[PDB]
């Protein structure tokens, strides 16, 4: 079922600047096309799984994300069919070590161990396409031990849901079960171990999860 | 429940791939080895098993061929030590890492993701399954790679910079592997184009052997 999607989907794909004051305090610029990047499965980390913090990282930042599950398969399909082939949607958190993405942007390397190791993908409740008729309506917010650090507006994307889904299935063919994360808006930062975060999205979906590190 | 090992391309979920483990490689490239191997992923839907094409994406001018001998899991492996990292290993795949070269050479100078350069929708061509008993050392091998039946790369998995349990175990430490999961360790020199048409053929010495032909979609 799609109500468990992490625990057998194969690939998560993730779209990088969307949101223009996302991009303003990262000082980069938007390009003509959505930046790509990948997660393993692995990255998945569901209710009641821990975020693990990277023992190579001192700057582990939080990003809240929609996430746009696939009900079918899906390669190269135009923006205006792109919507018949979601089965629905989850919240999710592209958790970043952020100083070795900089090393990796400024050395030309892959931003793997940046983006992609154990856990850098908690992921909510699946919520049935059906209780989201449009997505770029939607309001997001996440809070570190109680405290508001990030909200955002999906209405403030600047690559609509049917272009990224179009645009990644002319690149990498989707699966059932596969999922794509959508960006983040501002308010982005670090934790620590032990903090909590909680997230949502407004009269949808709530998730809650604890910084750890690794007790292997 | 389980499926077979034989049909790992159909059921596997992650493709970890690493780079600069063949110093004549580092070499034609102009890059450097640094302290550890550089990683990066492809989507299961990179697979491309024998009697599908490789498809070269419409945004390349200059799609490179890369052999490489893939290290299949056959065990769930977290953060595993060297001494026990072939414990996981279930087999064996030959593979191609199907580069778009250019867009690579864009993506190093922007600071961008690799994904477009090396992570697309056949961009990793797929032997049969080699069980593991029939390779006791994995770095005695000798790989090969024909274009239209002229020999273009050849190597010795003896020349890794990074050993296989090396590998597997600093793999395993930032990115869990799951049964099915595989890792690509890198080419050795000899990199190069291939256009719409061509035949490519690639081997293992003794072992296994494969034929792809290189197509535009549709
Ligand atoms: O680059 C990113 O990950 C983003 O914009 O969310
Ligand atoms: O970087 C690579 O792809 C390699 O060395 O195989
Ligand atoms: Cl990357
Ligand atoms: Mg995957
Ligand atoms: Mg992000
Ligand atoms: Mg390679």
């Amino acid at each position: 079922p799609l109500s468990r999607f992490w625990e057998w989907g194969k690939n998560i794909v993730c779209v990088g600047r969307n949101y223009a004051d996302h991009v303003r305090e990262m000082r980069s610029a938007v390009l003509s096309e959505p930046v790509l990047f990948l997660k393993p499965s692995t990255a998945y980390a569901p209710e009641g799984s821990p975020i693990l913090m990277p023992a190579y990282t001192r700057n582990l930042h939080h990003e809240l994300e929609l996430g746009v599950v696939m009900g079918k398969r899906c390669r190269a399909v135009p923006e205006a069919a792109a919507m018949d082939y979601v089965g629905g949607y989850a919240l999710c958190l592209d958790m970043t070590a952020r100083d070795v993405q900089d090393e990796c942007k400024k050395k030309g390397l892959p931003w793997t161990l940046a983006k992609s190791f154990t856990a850098s993908c908690p992921v909510s409740a699946f919520v049935p396409k059906e209780k989201i008729p449009d997505p770029h309506k939607l309001k997001l917010w996440l809070k570190v031990n109680g405290e508001l650090r990030q909200e955002g507006e999906t209405s403030s994307m600047i690559f609509s849901i049917p272009y990224i889904i179009s645009y990644v299935s002319k690149i990498i063919t989707l699966e059932e079960g596969d999922i794509i994360l959508t960006g983040t808006p501002k308010g982005v930062g670090p934790v620590k171990e032990n903090d909590e975060i909680e997230a949502g999205i407004h009269g949808l979906v709530s998730m809650t999860f604890k910084v750890e590190k690794p007790e292997y």
